[PDB]
């Protein structure tokens, strides 16, 4: 899913390549809104198991309190709102890859849990005493700092060093040269289908705009800004007018 041939994209393309014949957990880190879970997928989809589940566990879209339930699935009755038995993201990904995503967002019981059915690939549903097991080829991403997080004693140490074993830093945005146009006039096709509107091209003020200025959102805020220019205006190009702030302000600080 990935869009550019940029330099530092290649050598994560040749990382996602090689990795993806092996069963080695991938860990991935890079900052807010650069593509871990478009990583992740790419990883299964040039692996043997492509043709099985690729499942994301999104640890951050979940309470801390319900990411056992999400994981591992429940039985009816488990807790108190459990009014149905639910099949954990292990079992959705059998024979697959499962995307642990915002993985430190897990509390240390949860991450004692899942230390355990890394190892041996055994887990129980929430609420129900009975062993099962499942395969599955793991991907994990946060945007913290894995590392730091391991220091300041919020995530399991004998856990970190049993998940680092393919790490891949993916490269800002600000970083990856022709990628952020290129990236930028698939999402404007994608929203002016979205929005009904018929955006085609950028002008050349906003293209030197966009490939100066630093992305601190990286991808997301691009998706921001090319949302915000599809739903505010209606025109064939994408003119410097249109562009919101703090773009234009931000880059000249
Ligand atoms: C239309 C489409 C595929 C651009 C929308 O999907 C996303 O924006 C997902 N994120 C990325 N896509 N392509 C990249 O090269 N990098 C990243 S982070």
């Amino acid at each position: 899913g990935f869009i550019g041939n940029s330099l530092p994209m290649q050598a994560v393309y040749r990382v996602i390549e090689s990795a993806a014949s092996s069963k080695a957990t991938v860990f991935i880190t890079g900052e807010s809104g650069t593509g871990k879970e478009v990583c992740a997928e790419a990883i299964h989809a040039a692996s043997p198991r492509h043709d099985k589940p690729f499942i994301a566990l999104n640890c951050a879209a979940i309470p801390k309190d319900l990411i056992e339930s999400e994981l591992f699935g429940h039985v009816k009755g488990a807790f108190t709102g459990a009014s149905t038995e639910r099949q954990g993201a292990v079992e959705m990904a059998h024979n697959g890859t499962l995307m642990l995503d915002e993985l430190c967002e897990m509390d240390l019981d949860l991450q004692s849990k899942l230390l355990r059915f890394i190892q041996t690939g055994t887990y129980q549903k929430v609420g129900s005493s009975k062993m099962s097991s499942v395969d599955v080829r793991f991907v994990c991403a946060t945007n913290r700092n894995p590392w730091e997080e391991v220091q300041e004693g919020r995530f399991r140490e004998d856990l970190y060093y049993r998940l680092h074993v393919i790490p891949i830093s993916l490269p800002p945005l600000r970083e990856r040269g022709g990628d952020i146009i290129e990236i930028a006039h698939a999402l404007l096709g994608l929203m002016s289908l979205e929005e009904g509107k018929s955006f085609s091209r950028f002008s050349e003020p906003v293209l030197r705009l966009f490939e100066s200025y630093s992305w601190p959102g990286n991808v997301r805020e691009l998706q921001n800004v090319i949302r915000n220019i599809v739903v505010l205006n209606t025109d064939d190009e994408v003119k410097l007018e249109m562009v919101p702030p703090p773009i234009l302000e931000h880059h000249h600080h």
